[PDB]
């Protein structure tokens, strides 16, 4: 009955091969192989015949992962084949995944490492390609338990493997490379990271076919932004104003071999020969810039080359998140201006408050409980308000004749002041200032006093021309350190920052002594 029992696979095969489209006389083909059970008459040859089905059995009884009887089933074929070549691994995997969602993880690794142990041990589309699977499941369970060496391992050697073969897609090699690279800026091997990012740029170059370019360009940045930042080792104010004063030794002869060794693993990623070379000239032709000390225009030229895509996930942004990416721009274009090491120019902070009035109308659209939103923009205000407060010390400075008109620039000064005090005062009116939102005590004490704190130093900055004003700003300074003496120093919550306690310690001395001046320049007006 063999030529029957061939035709009867071959006839179910095909519906399988598709309420739900199947089950559906699946059972059919059930009761004909059971029915071949029976009068089955070596037994090892006729055992072999069996489990197909068994297999097909437990894989039709998924029911959505809402049954159990495919599981029952599949275990006890399993017991079978255990005591009964690589049907074991075609099993095991899938068994164990079911439980993954059910999230015995521990357990389910032993599977997939048993799997893997059988693969060193034995040393054609499963001969050359369920290897592949294996791989990719075992990286995501170890994200929990945050051996992201141990996963970063596997994720660069699985996509290695994958280039033997013509199976490639955009998202698979792009969303994946992409995020393996913040694992190295944290490590700092920019050298060495460069390569990942920069090959992932022809890849996607042969729906998400336009939105993927958010992540690619998002990438770049933080690529630029710490290659900046890690500058600010020798600041001119607080160190020596040489620079470079040890060797820059640029070019290291004992540094480059090592860097081979690195770069030998970084070789290993190109195959294709000579496309992915060319792909990698490219890719060198724009690492030409490396470690500077002339940086401003190549940094710049940075941002301005990736700003293009900047804005291009700006549009491809619902006016939610744009403020994100604008923010940081400010930010980045403020650096480069700064550690610009030179004075006289303000046009990127004019620039930033042009963007910043751009944010602010949002405000008006959208006047939602946006508070850390609220707390970020009056944050950057303090910032740029304060790069108001630095470049009067320079102009004030710079002051070698006579002063002309700059009591315009200090009513701006005045004006920053005022849109400060309301920020703190929407602070305010959030806790003690309205009939809506009053509170019993300042019991939320550390993030408003750092803020309170920065407010101190702009009364500190209260410092102006004006006689009649002059007089009650005295007044106005010295009850406001007396509130904030009030505020930390017999609140008595002691949980405190005690560095920024004796901060204002010192402080309200100095606000003591002065106080009895003003005292005394009254009294001498008394006289």
């Amino acid at each position: 009955p063999w030529a029957e029992v061939c035709e009867k696979f071959q006839a179910a095969l095909a519906l399988s091969r598709v309420p739900y489209k199947s089950k559906y006389s699946a059972r059919a083909l059930l009761e004909e192989v059971k029915a071949l059970l029976g009068p089955a008459p070596p037994v090892a040859q006729r055992a072999v015949r069996l489990a197909v089905i068994e297999f097909h059995l437990g894989v039709n009884h998924i029911d959505t992962e809402e049954l159990s009887a495919g599981e029952e089933h599949l275990v006890k074929c399993l017991r079978l084949l255990r005591r009964y070549i690589s049907l074991c691994i075609q099993a095991q995997n899938n068994l164990g995944i079911l439980w993954s969602e059910r999230e015995e993880i521990e357990t389910a690794q032993a599977y997939l490492e048993s799997s893997e142990a059988l693969y060193n041990q034995y040393m054609s589309k499963r001969f050359e390609k369920v290897y592949t699977h294996n791989l990719y499941y075992l990286a995501q369970v170890y994200q929990h338990l945050e051996m992201f060496e141990k996963a970063a391992h596997y994720c660069h050697s699985t996509l290695k493997r994958q280039l033997e073969h013509n199976a490639y897609h955009p998202i698979e090699w792009a969303i994946n490379a992409a995020t393996l690279s913040q694992f190295y800026i944290n490590k700092l091997c920019f050298m060495e990271a460069r390569h990942c990012l920069s090959a992932a740029n022809v890849i996607f170059g042969q729906e998400l076919y336009h939105q993927r370019k958010g992540e690619i360009a998002r990438c770049w940045i933080k690529y630029c932004l710490t290659l900046m930042q890690n500058a600010q080792l020798s600041m001119q104010d607080n160190i020596g104003e040489l620079d470079l004063d040890k060797q820059s030794e640029l070019r290291a002869l004992r540094k480059k071999e090592l860097d081979e060794e690195e770069s030998i693993r970084k070789k290993a990623v190109q195959f294709g020969t000579g496309e992915l070379c060319d792909a990698i000239s490219a890719v060198e032709e724009k690492v030409s810039y490396l470690r500077p000390l002339d940086f401003e225009e190549a940094r710049e030229l940075f941002l301005l080359g990736q700003h293009y895509v900047f804005e291009a996930k700006e549009f491809f942004q619902i006016d939610g998140y744009v403020t994100d990416h604008i923010e940081v721009v400010q930010d980045h274009s403020a650096l480069f201006k700064v550690l610009a090491f030179f004075e006289t120019d303000m046009e990127r902070r004019c620039k930033m408050h042009k963007r910043r009035i751009a944010m602010l109308e949002p405000l008006t659209v959208d006047l939602n409980p946006q508070y850390y939103l609220l707390v970020n923009r009056q944050i950057q205000f303090e910032i740029a308000h304060a790069y108001y407060d630095m470049m009067d010390l320079k102009v004030a400075i710079a002051d070698r004749l006579r002063d002309p008109d700059s009591h315009i620039v200090k009513k701006i000064n005045n004006l920053n002041k005022s849109a400060l005090k309301y920020y703190q005062l929407f602070l305010d009116s959030l806790r003690d200032p309205n009939k809506v939102f009053p509170e019993h005590i300042g019991e939320d004490v550390l993030r408003p006093a750092m803020l309170a704190k920065f407010r101190v130093a702009r009364l500190y900055g209260k410092i102006i021309t004006a006689d009649p004003k002059k007089e009650l700003e005295n007044l106005a300074t010295s009850l406001e350190h007396y509130k904030f003496i009030v505020d930390y120093c017999e609140k008595h919550p002691e949980a405190a920052q005690e560095i920024e306690v004796e901060l204002e310690l010192s402080k309200e001395m100095v606000s003591l002594l002065p106080t009895k001046m003003e005292r005394f320049r009254t009294k001498m007006a008394l006289t």
